[PDB]
């Protein structure tokens, strides 16, 4: 029935404002509460409590958020547009219709669901031009009954035209890679020479990323083109006549101490440019040596007098990260600068308006000023939007986002007040999206940026070039690894993740080293800038690798993935296969291989209307009734062996080992006991019917081998230590008696699968690292050779964001 939701005010304005709401904002079965208290570290408290549900949290205090004494969490904040969202039009024209409110503009889309190249607000009777991303093409807005600009298709993306300026007069010059939707890709290849390097966002080529053809290529990251960016200024008066080298000794005024306009990324800049003296977090409070640094200021927050003296709030209100302060936020800010009671105010490039213009201008890192205009190259780094946060129990997400998902299409006055700005939330904020449940403050800061308020608060760690600290992923797995690290002479330590994605987390937020990934976790990883130190080899065959390292190996171990009938007691083929029973929906094998080669050779949809048992794939379904259908071992068509009993019951996609298994009488069964090698083969593309014995050649893929991931800068270290440990446990080691790491009385297949035969370390080799660790019929098939088959939010935290005004730059 009717729920609650409490939002916590850190004033008195922002509870006239939250009142206001409660009043005049009627959202069904959900009642909003405003909770009072004098400070935003106050709010955080109450929701920690369960006194409260919701607040909104500046980006800088995020990290400090996530951790004790509060332990919030991101879940609602505004989304961004980027040079990556797909059928734009028809998702904004949702929205708009969405909306309870008539005459505003709902944008317009053809067919395709692309925009129509002129959009038009009907109430107003304005028209104008649009790119494909719906940006309004500059000048081109007319009013009813004047003459209308006509409007180009902008719809080809920046690289596919170089494509075909470089494919023209038979001349030799390059053409680039890129990602479907004409995305440049990251990584270049260059055709003619060997070389490569590497393009931001719209494909310029970075800097010392070019390699020739004989050297490793460089690591690059993937971009992102994003619009509307806000950045920390530093604003001044054209009175004041000195620089940025000699902010020593002045008079300054902050939005806040958490807040990066106002404090965070002022402090990067300041020891990046040694001019402000500290030891580090450890030896001192980064509050001590600005207090230090400036003369008097206020900036609200801190525990230190002369930082709060220039403040105006009356006593119990002094200081407070509160707006009772009068000076507290972005406006707050700027009101001491033009009170006089500072020389410079840290603040947002959101509260800059044309009308300060004339008295105020910027104070620029490179010891210049330049016009208030010039903030985009006049700044101290970037501010990633704000966000609602709340406990990460997660209890009211659901609540909190019901409520301000409906006030926004009842046009509830979320983002302006009467009693002041930036109450509650930003004004600059447009609208509020609901963020994904695995989002947690170092998805939500990003890889780069948590590091950075992660050293700020002096919680680096700094690893030991000694000790790999080996991440498990479930309670046998640290069993396991706590019997390897007692025995490990302090080599080994143990970390603890709930699955192997949050092992690779752990890793790129330094609180781990090493973990053993599937085929699966690898495309995420090796998007993340992680490398395999080494690999699980299998050929159990073979000692030569193991025995003596570096010697070579004739066969890793790796499974091919095949097709298995029968020698034409079936007359099929591969062109005849519409009108096959597969190992399980997830399966590399049974699954990603062929649906891959499926989709790429004719474009079409396999999910249904392809084939003539897939365990996990819905259920009255084309394949799902041959075997029920569940992804489990209660269905006896699940797995390698329960997909070759379905090529004995109505057989019409498998490892190479599973037909030699059962065959030959090896499995007692009913069934799969008298057949034999003579019965089945495999069907290769264009060959086919190989009598079974000709894998590694009647292939659809091979797969690649499992592999231990770590840091670039870790990579060495693990391999030695890897390697040390190998040559003492394991198979075949000098104390093999005290511990063995492929095998384990606490389970099976734990930290490595059991039947590895050891770990080598991996050869890196002149080429795309995607390519160099899946090989090349791997990438092309599964991934398209692309870095943007694939997305998600570990990707996105490790995509760097490159701002531009607009991303009409990607279409002339
Ligand atoms: N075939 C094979 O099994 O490869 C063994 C080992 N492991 C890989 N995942 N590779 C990726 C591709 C590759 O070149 O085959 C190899 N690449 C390097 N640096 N060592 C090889």
């Amino acid at each position: 029935n009717a729920k609650q939701v409490r939002w916590c005010a850190i004033s008195d304005l922002e509870q006239k404002k939250c009142n206001d709401l409660v009043g005049s904002c009627n959202v069904p079965d959900i009642t909003l509460v405003c909770v009072l208290r004098s400070s935003t570290e106050d709010c955080m408290t109450a929701i920690k409590d369960g006194q409260a549900d919701a607040m909104f949290l500046d980006s800088g205090e995020v990290y400090e958020a996530s951790k004790d004494p509060y332990n919030l969490k991101p879940i609602i904040a505004e989304p961004y547009s980027s040079n990556r969202d797909l059928q734009k039009c028809l998702k904004e024209r949702q929205q708009a219709l969405a909306k309870k409110m008539i005459g505003h503009y709902i944008p317009q889309c053809d067919e395709k669901g692309n925009y129509q190249p002129q959009q038009c607000h009907g109430s107003t009777g304005h028209c104008w031009c649009v790119n494909a991303m719906g940006e309004k093409i500059s000048g081109t807005n007319t009013p009813p009954g004047q003459t209308r600009a006509t409007c180009e298709r902008h719809e080809l993306p920046k690289c596919l035209k170089e494509r075909q300026v470089a494919l023209g007069k038979v001349l030799g010059r390059f053409v680039p890679q890129c990602d479907e939707k004409g995305n440049y890709e990251p990584q270049q290849f260059h055709g003619s020479t060997g070389y490569s390097w590497c393009v931001n966002a719209i494909g310029e080529e970075i800097a010392g990323t070019k390699t020739p053809p004989g050297k490793i290529p460089a690591t690059c990251q993937k971009h992102d083109l994003v619009t509307t960016c806000h950045y920390a200024v530093a604003m001044v008066k054209k009175s004041s006549a000195f620089q940025f080298n000699q902010l020593k000794g002045k008079r300054s005024c902050h939005s806040g101490v958490s807040k990066t306009d106002g404090w965070k990324a002022l402090v990067t800049v300041l020891v990046e440019k040694k001019l402000l003296s500290w030891d580090g977090p450890a030896k001192e409070s980064i509050q001590r040596a600005m207090s230090k640094f400036f003369s008097v200021s206020c900036i609200p927050g801190a525990t230190q007098t002369n930082l709060c003296k220039q403040c105006k709030g009356e006593e119990g209100k002094n200081c407070k990260n509160s707006h009772d302060e009068p000076y507290y936020g972005n406006y707050g800010a700027f009101r001491c600068l033009k009170e006089d009671m500072g020389d410079v105010a840290f603040l947002r490039s959101t509260a800059l308006s044309d009308e300060h213009s004339e008295v105020y201008e910027l104070l620029c890192p490179d010891n210049t000023r330049k016009p208030l205009n010039k903030y985009k190259e006049c700044n101290l780094g970037t501010v990633p939007a704000g966000t609602v946060v709340t406990r990460k129990i997660s209890d009211k997400t659901e609540d909190i986002n019901n409520f301000l998902m409906e006030a926004q299409k009842r046009q509830c006055k979320l983002f302006s007040s009467a009693h002041g700005k930036d109450l509650m939330f930003d004004d600059s904020t447009l609208q509020l999206a609901l963020l994904s449940s695995e989002v947690d403050a170092f998805l939500y800061l990003g890889v780069k940026l948590f590091h950075a308020m992660k050293a700020l608060t002096g919680d680096a760690h700094l690893p030991s070039k000694n000790k790999v600290r080996w991440c498990t992923i479930n309670k046998l797995e640290k069993m396991k690894c706590d019997d390897w690290s007692a025995v490990s002479g302090g080599a080994i330590a143990c970390t603890e993740a709930s699955c192997p994605k949050g092992c690779v987390k752990q890793i790129l937020k330094g609180e781990a080293d090493a973990v053993k990934l599937e085929v699966q976790y690898m495309y995420e990883a090796l998007m993340c800038g992680l490398l395999p130190a080494v690999e699980e080899y299998h050929n159990k065959d073979d000692f030569g690798p193991c025995k003596t390292p570096g010697s070579p190996y004739t066969d890793f171990g790796t499974l091919r993935a095949v097709a298995l009938v029968k020698k034409s007691n079936k007359d099929i083929n591969w062109n005849n296969i519409k009108g096959s029973c597969h190992t399980g929906v997830g399966d590399i094998a049974g699954w990603v291989i062929p649906v891959s080669l499926i989709r790429r050779q004719n474009d079409n949809s396999d999910i249904d209307s392809f084939f003539g048992c897939a365990p996990g794939s819905d259920t009255k379904s084309n394949l799902c009734k041959l075997c029920k259908c569940s992804l489990s071992d209660k269905e006896a068509y699940y797995g390698n062996q329960g997909a070759f009993r379905c090529l004995v019951e109505k057989g019409d996609f498998v490892p190479h080992t599973v037909v030699f298994e059962n065959t030959d009488g090896k499995n007692p069964a009913v069934w799969a006991k008298n057949l034999k090698s003579e019965d089945f083969e495999l069907l290769c593309l264009d060959g086919s019917r190989a009598p079974v014995s000709n894998y590694k050649s009647c292939k659809l893929s091979g797969i690649p081998p499992p592999a231990i991931v770590t840091r670039e800068e870790s990579i060495s270290d693990v391999v030695r230590i890897v390697a040390n440990q190998q040559s003492l446990y394991g198979r075949k080691g000098f104390e093999k008696d005290m511990f063995q790491l492929f095998s384990s009385n606490k389970g099976n297949n734990l930290l490595f699968n059991d039947n590895t035969q050891c770990l080598i370390t991996f050869d890196r080799q002149p080429k795309d690292i995607m390519e160099d660790y899946f090989g090349k019929p791997y990438y092309t098939t599964v991934y398209g050779a692309s870095r943007s088959a694939m997305s998600s939010e570990l990707i996105s935290a490790c995509t760097i964001k490159h701002c531009s005004n607009s991303l009409e730059v990607l279409f002339q």
